[PDB]
């Protein structure tokens, strides 16, 4: 399976940004495998508005951390086992009703309830950035250093049929 | 080890309530072992004010759930493995800086960050209720049925030297 580097050297910007049409979304889940020895960094960021409608999934002290900021909730939460053990880990992030669910290696490790209304409704465009944020780290509810020295593979983001475009500030590097 | 029943039949009220002097608190952690086959219910509730300063640790679909409502945060979060497997489980809830940490069987499974300022400061009295709430379940951010058919043992609550009093609406029942 082709795996890409989650950061390009300095690691101050995402390695890729995908834009989606929310009205066209039929699938809200995202999944991928990640491998790393890095205990802190951004795995992926998502927003409909960088100002007041955003989400971040990363690692802090080796464990998953989600920061979320929207009309219904504002939170900084850590959960799950350490993932900075150099092994491949399966990760899934999905919407289940008004909740955001995080599954690690097939097991649910965190369910953030009552945090969102329907995506398609309410913010017609959603952006997903890998390995970086779309705003300064200092703007996070709880700052961390975004650079994540790890590998990503077998990734699936939301609904491909709803993807408007994809960019890369530079060029994706292989973990081979 | 003497174990007590976490609910008395109907299970509409706590089996015990302990009151503490916050200014006297030197230890903020609580720990205990719980065993149960019940997938939903309140393990313990805590507040400094039932109106706007409260906390609840329970089970929903077999897994730990924390609801918290205070000046800094308002949340409903599920985490950790199922605990309704009839085995004894060690549980710890503690303050670590501005965070509330939940450990299950020796492993950190959830860290709610940026949710509280110093306890001793800011609410001079804290109440801890076991197996029930100190307000209607309908008043929870996300209602659940409080009755938890399980056993509790080896419990330690905050700082005993700060305990003002303890009550029991009825009488503690043994799991023997
Ligand atoms: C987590 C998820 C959904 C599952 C999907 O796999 C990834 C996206 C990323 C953006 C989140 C959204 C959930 C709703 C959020 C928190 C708000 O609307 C602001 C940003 C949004
Ligand atoms: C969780 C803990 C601390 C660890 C201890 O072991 C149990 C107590 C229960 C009451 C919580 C408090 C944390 C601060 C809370 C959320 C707010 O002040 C309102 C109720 C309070
Ligand atoms: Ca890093
Ligand atoms: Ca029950
Ligand atoms: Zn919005
Ligand atoms: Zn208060």
């Amino acid at each position: 399976p082709p795996a890409v580097h989650l950061s390009n050297g300095p690691g101050q910007e995402p390695i890729a940004v995908m834009t989606f049409d929310l009205t066209k979304i039929t699938k809200t889940s995202s999944s991928f495998e990640v491998r790393t020895w890095d205990p802190e960094g951004v795995i992926f960021y998502g927003d409909t508005n960088p100002k007041d409608d955003w989400f971040m999934l990363g690692l802090r002290d080796g464990r998953p951390e989600i920061q979320l900021h929207n009309h219904w909730a504002q939170l900084t939460v850590g959960a799950g086992p350490r993932l900075d053990d150099g092994r491949w880990h399966q990760v899934e992030v999905k919407m289940e009703g008004d909740s955001v669910l995080l599954e690690v290696d097939g097991e649910e490790v965190l369910r953030l309830r009552q945090v969102s209304g329907p995506l398609t409704s309410k913010h017609p465009i959603m952006r997903i950035a890998l390995g970086g944020l779309l705003f300064p780290a200092s703007n996070l509810r709880l700052p961390l250093v975004p650079a994540l020295d790890g590998c990503l593979r077998r990734d699936s983001w939301l609904d491909k049929q709803a993807e408007i475009s994809a960019s890369a500030p530079t060029s994706l590097r292989s973990c081979d």
